[PDB]
């Protein structure tokens, strides 16, 4: 069938319908935000119905939104007048908007938004109970409201707000293997311990295993007593309160040894996922911890020569490989990778509440 999310205003006069909650950014373009708003003329009359799409960065207690306490910076705002229509936007109606207007009445008006690709994806930094005031993130909001003009105050019984998400996808690049990272260290020795590691891919999706090929050429007389393989998330806050967070999101400690004067090679596999990091603090996520469709945040795509500050939060991931040498130092390398949201993958309509 065909699911349609909907949400009515408090007073029940205004209703918004959307074909989905998450819109995929394909780097070059973002899936269109195509919806419909069911209106009530007798109720409005002179009041027009507007629909606004806002991408904003927020900093402060997440439960609050009060001037003087919470910080907010709009990154993009688009408003359309859905009622009465007018070439506000040449409406090449989407099939869904067509079927929806059919399903609803003569009071169903379409609204459509095209989200610019250079904008940051939805992201939420969970700071921890002791630092709840350092919470922040990037959110997208669709707001339909009844008003005489975009100059006067919006009434909450007169409006409806839906928080949609923009999530990031990128296909795997058919080409060369990722470059290996290496390090050569002398451990009170004439010859070095050479550590080399590489990942099986450049791009991984949420839930996908990551295989790390570890190769050690131990030309010293010391012994590696154990190998620690981890995935680390780095999250830099770039607006309002500059800061950098780092958090392991997967870890595997292997009591594998590398004897003096020998070579060792092994593939380790780990999967980072939120499910095992719920208690972690200072972690970037792609939605609110409470929602079931939330994952670790995706890697921020930084296009060449882009203002990185207006992205709000920059998220990156590395795999770390560390050799613990026995005290008869430690040797480590880090490997960058890109974490993406998985690929998306005319039957009668079915409504469902938007509320996640």
């Amino acid at each position: 069938g065909t699911r349609v999310f909907k949400k009515a205003s408090p007073n029940g006069k205004l209703t918004v319908y959307l074909g989905k909650r998450d819109f995929v950014d394909h780097i070059d373009l973002v899936e269109p935000v195509d919806g419909v708003v069911l209106v009530d003329p007798e109720y409005l009359k002179e009041r027009r119905v507007y629909v606004t799409l806002t991408c904003a960065f927020r900093y402060g207690r997440e439960d609050l939104d009060v001037l003087g306490l919470t910080f907010r910076k709009d990154l993009f705002v688009a408003n359309v007048q859905s009622f009465p229509p007018a070439p506000e936007d040449k409406k090449p109606l989407t099939r869904l908007q067509e079927r929806l207007i059919k399903k609803l009445g003569e009071h169903a008006y379409p609204f459509t938004f095209e989200i610019p690709p250079n904008l940051p994806c939805s992201v939420t930094l969970q700071p921890g109970p002791e630092d709840t005031g350092k919470a922040c993130g990037v959110d997208y909001e669709v707001k339909a409201f009844c008003a005489e003009n975009l100059e006067e105050k919006i009434h909450k019984r007169n409006s409806v707000r839906l928080v949609i998400r923009k999530v990031q996808y990128a296909p795997e690049r058919p080409g060369p293997q990722p470059t290996a990272e290496t390090t050569r260290q002398f451990l009170m020795s004439d010859k070095p311990l050479h550590l080399e590691a590489s990942l099986d891919k450049e791009i991984y999706y949420h839930g996908e295993p990551i295989s790390v090929n570890v190769h050690v050429t131990n030309n010293t007389n010391k012994t590696v007593k154990k190998i620690k393989i981890s995935v680390r998330q780095y999250a830099d806050i770039c607006l309002f309160n500059t800061a950098q967070y780092k958090c392991p999101v997967a870890m595997e400690e292997a009591d594998d040894t590398v004897a003096p004067s020998s070579t060792f090679c092994k593939v380790y596999t780990l999967t980072p996922f939120l499910a095992n990091n719920r208690e972690k603090r200072g972690l970037a996520l792609d939605g609110k911890l409470k929602h079931e469709d939330t994952n670790l945040a995706s890697s921020t795509l930084l296009r060449e020569g882009a203002n990185r500050e207006i992205l709000g939060i920059i998220v990156s991931y590395k795999v770390k490989v560390k050799l613990v040498v026995s005290r008869g130092s430690d040797v480590a390398v880090e490997l960058p990778f890109t974490l993406m949201h998985p690929k998306p993958k005319d039957d009668d309509i079915v409504f469902e509440d938007f509320a996640r």
